[PDB]
């Protein structure tokens, strides 16, 4: 998703979904413990400094190739042999934010915490786990559609309490795994045949530009709620992970 701007949900997708995740915590009066909501909001300038990070830096960025924000679940591999994927780096991120939690270091904890959501909202963008680039065929659509994304984005926002409490174990790789398996099942509603050879005829026709974006609503749509309700749960995971109990 995109990330284009470092506090502004605009055009910012990862900002968004940890923003509506927030929201699914608040608005979750049963077990969420709102002082948890408070903390992340305290230290906001960090967890956004760590969600736009991913983006544009080393390592990070992987030297502007993002191989580590791929992770395809049959495999376990992103686009590149060799290179680092998703999956362990967003774990990584993950513990390392823990840690530093632990010691009392509130800004180095809630930076890396941004990074890790950072990483978990990835896999829950269908290309992402199928390692479709921007390079793949037809080149260009990767960035197009989550360009497409931040203009419908706000139509699809979960407004119930309800994120997935302990979707998965407590090994933090398991969440984003299991994350990956359910995006990569709707690769198909986005990429295929009709919209790709949508997407290459609306380079000459506005006709075909409205028509790609209309197919691939429906699923983006879908994917934004499940990222929300994940990442919820994900969040809630680190606290009680981390929260000294
Ligand atoms: C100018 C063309 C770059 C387009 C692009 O979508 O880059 C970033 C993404 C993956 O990262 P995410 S978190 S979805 O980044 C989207 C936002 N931007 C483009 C601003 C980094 O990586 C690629 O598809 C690999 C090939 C690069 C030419
Ligand atoms: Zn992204
Ligand atoms: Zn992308
Ligand atoms: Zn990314």
């Amino acid at each position: 998703w995109s990330a284009e701007d470092k506090h502004k949900e605009g055009v910012n997708s990862h900002l968004w979904i940890v923003n509506r995740a927030i929201d699914i915590m608040s608005r979750n009066t049963t077990l969420v413990k709102q002082d948890r909501v408070a903390q992340l909001n305290e230290w906001r300038t960090e967890l956004e400094n760590g969600i736009y990070a991913a983006n544009y830096e080393n390592p990070y960025y992987d030297n502007s190739t993002f191989a580590s924000h791929f992770y395809d679940p049959d495999n376990g591999k992103t686009y590149i042999p060799f290179a680092k994927q998703a999956k362990e780096t967003g774990a990584k991120y993950f513990k390392l934010a823990g840690e530093s939690y632990k010691n009392k270091d509130m800004k180095q904890a809630f930076f890396y915490l941004g990074l890790s959501l950072h990483y978990l909202g990835d896999v829950n963008q269908p290309m992402h786990a199928a390692n479709f680039t921007n390079l793949s065929y037809p080149q260009g659509f990767h960035s197009k559609y989550e360009n497409f994304v931040d203009t419908i984005k706000d139509n699809y926002k979960v407004t119930d309490g309800n994120g997935y409490w302990n979707w998965k174990g407590t090994n933090p790789e398991e969440w984003i795994h299991g994350a990956a398996v359910v995006a990569k099942q709707d690769y198909s509603g986005i990429v295929n045949d009709n919209t790709k050879d949508w997407f290459v005829k609306a380079a000459v026709s506005q006709e075909y530009a409205d028509k790609w974006r209309a197919e691939v609503t429906p699923m983006t749509g879908k994917r934004l709620m499940d990222a929300q309700r994940v990442t919820a749960g994900y969040i809630q995971l680190w606290f009680d992970t981390y929260g000294d109990r």
